[PDB]
C-alpha cells in the first residue's frame, strides 16, 4: 500500500469547491419518507445555495440494507449534471453493518454495464458496496443517460455522503469506463475496494500507481473528503481492503472548518490524514462522521 505523512494546503476556491460538493450531499438526505425537495430545487437553506437547478428525478429503495437513495439534478449556472446518492438505511445501522459483517469481494465486472473487459481481473469490490451502486444504476441510470444526451457539453459530477459516497465512487467508475469524464467527490467515504481495485482506480484516474496528488485542478477527477476523527474512511479493515489515492482531508473537530485545516494528502494511507485518528478522536462514531463543512445526514440543517 502507498503510504506518506506528506499534506498540501489549499485555496479558498478549492474550500469553495468542496463545499459545494458536501452541500449537494446534504440535500440526498432530503430525498426519502418524511422529506422532500420541492421543483425547481427547494429544500430549505442548502438548495438556496443553487441557483438555476432543476431536480430531474429522485430514486429511494428502501429493500436491503446497502440500497440507496438520491438525486439527479441539471445545473444550468454552472452546466453540470448532479448524481447524489445516498444510503437509504440509517448510517447507524449501515456502519454497523460495514463495520462488522464480512463481506466476500467480488469482482466489479459482475456489476451493472461493466463489461468483461473493463475491469483489471484482480478488481475486487465489497458484494455490498456492488450493491449499493446496482441499485443506484437500477434506479436512476437510464434517466441519466436521457438526461446526458439532452444536455451533452454538461460536466458530469457524482457525490455522495457515506454508503453514497461508495456508490458514488463506484458509478463514478461505471461513466469513467463507459466513456464519460465524470467528476467524483466522495464525503466519508468506506474503503471500497482491494489492493488491484485501488490502483487500478488510480491508473484510471490520476494515470499512474502512486499518483501525485498533492493538488486541486482544473482536470482532475477524483476527490476522497475525509474529517478527522471520522472512522467510515477506515473500514472495513479486513486487510486485503485499501483505498484509492486522492484524499483531502478536514483535519478541524467541526463544521465549518478554516481554510488552512482542509489538506490534500499523499497516498492511499496517511497518518497525518484519516489514517492517524486517534483513539480519542474516534469515539464520537456518528456524530464526526456528519462534520463535513456542513452538517451531513439531517435535511434541512
Ligand atoms: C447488477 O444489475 C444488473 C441489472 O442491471 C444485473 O445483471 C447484475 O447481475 C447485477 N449485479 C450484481 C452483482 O448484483
Ligand atoms: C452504460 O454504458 C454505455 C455503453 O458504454 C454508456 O453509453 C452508458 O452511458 C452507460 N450508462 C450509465 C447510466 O452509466
Ligand atoms: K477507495
Amino acid at each position: 500500500v502507498y503510504t506518506s505523512t506528506e499534506t498540501s494546503h489549499i485555496d479558498q476556491e478549492s474550500y469553495n469547491f468542496f463545499e459545494k460538493y458536501a452541500r449537494l450531499a446534504n440535500i440526498g438526505y432530503c430525498v426519502g419518507p418524511g422529506t422532500k425537495i420541492f421543483k425547481p430545487f427547494n429544500c430549505g437553506l442548502q438548495c438556496a445555495h443553487f441557483p438555476n437547478v432543476e431536480l430531474i428525478e429522485e430514486f429511494h429503495d428502501p429493500r436491503l440494507i446497502f440500497d440507496v437513495s438520491g438525486y439527479l439534478a441539471v445545473d444550468h449556472a454552472s452546466k453540470q449534471i448532479y448524481l447524489v446518492i445516498r444510503g437509504t438505511h440509517s448510517l447507524e445501522d449501515v456502519i454497523t453493518d460495514i463495520r462488522i459483517m464480512q463481506a466476500p469481494l467480488t469482482n466489479f465486472d459482475l456489476a451493472a454495464n461493466i463489461s468483461s473487459t473493463a475491469t483489471c481481473d484482480d478488481c475486487l469490490v465489497h458484494n455490498g458496496f456492488i450493491q449499493s451502486y446496482n441499485n443506484t444504476y437500477n434506479q436512476i441510470g437510464p434517466k441519466l443517460d436521457s438526461v446526458i444526451e439532452q444536455y451533452p457539453d454538461y460536466q458530469i459530477a457524482v457525490t455522495g455522503h457515506s454508503l453514497g459516497g461508495a456508490a458514488a465512487l463506484l458509478f463514478g467508475i461505471n461513466l469513467k469506463v463507459n466513456g464519460h469524464d465524470p467528476l467524483v467527490v466522495t464525503l466519508g467515504q468506506p474503503i471500497v475496494g482491494n489492493a488491484g481495485f485501488a490502483n487500478w482506480v488510480d491508473k484510471l484516474f490520476f494515470g499512474q500507481e502512486n499518483p501525485d496528488v498533492s493538488k486541486v485542478s482544473k482536470d482532475r477527477k477524483l476527490y476522497r473528503i475525509t474529517h478527522r476523527g471520522d472512522i467510515v474512511p477506515q473500514v472495513p479493515f479486513w486487510d486485503g481492503y485499501q483505498h484509492c489515492s486522492g484524499e483531502v482531508f478536514i483535519d478541524w473537530p467541526l463544521i465549518h472548518p478554516p481554510l488552512s485545516n482542509v489538506v490534500m494528502c499523499q497516498g492511499q494511507s496517511n497518518k497525518q490524514c484519516s489514517a492517524g485518528n486517534t483513539l480519542l478522536q474516534q469515539v464520537n462514531v456518528i456524530g464526526n462522521h456528519l462534520q463535513y463543512f456542513v452538517t451531513e445526514g439531517v435535511c434541512g440543517i
